[PDB]
């Protein structure tokens, strides 16, 4: 979640910067905008791993109510897919950004 | 640079991805046979680690117009027809060490 950030900061204040300029281009307006002020500063670190993962996929033998699927046998259907999945590693966290998948 | 490279798929991370892909691949699937992993043909991973700036801004309009020169000493505007804020607020991704910013997202209104 979000937290605190110090406009002391010289990143807090880049963005700033970087934000005025949004607006600017933004704006159906001869005359140049700027800050008057920041009210409210929020900073929130963000660090994951994005996995790009091609993987062929095979049909077992078990049915998905089984127990012990991880070592259940193989058989006719072979498919292709991509996956990308966005992971926060120490938090556990995964989700399915992408999948997209094709007979083979 | 974060990536895309290539990562082992000895890597725990690699394997976890991997299981949840194929679960979640499963999950949605129709069909009642469990499916799973024959061979992973390429596996990659990038980083991403920055910075998400959320800003509440007032914006004023200065007597400056956008095309000139030297923007370093532009008052506001302080004649009723003219002055203009709006309150904005923006949200940026910033990623310092690579001097890069995007403006995820972004709402103003007429103050």
């Amino acid at each position: 979640g979000p937290m605190d950030a110090s406009v002391e900061e010289e990143g807090v204040r880049r963005a700033l910067d970087f934000a005025v300029g949004e607006y600017n281009k933004a704006s159906n307006d001869m005359y140049h905008s700027r800050a008057l002020q920041v009210v409210r500063a929020r900073k929130q670190i963000v660090a994951g791993v994005n996995y790009f993962l091609d993987v062929e996929v095979g049909r077992t033998t078990c049915t998905k109510t089984q127990p012990n699927l991880d070592n259940c046998p193989f058989h006719k259907r072979k498919a292709f897919c991509s996956f990308q999945i966005y992971a926060v590693p120490w938090q556990g966290t995964m989700t399915l950004s992408k999948s997209t998948c094709q007979d083979a």
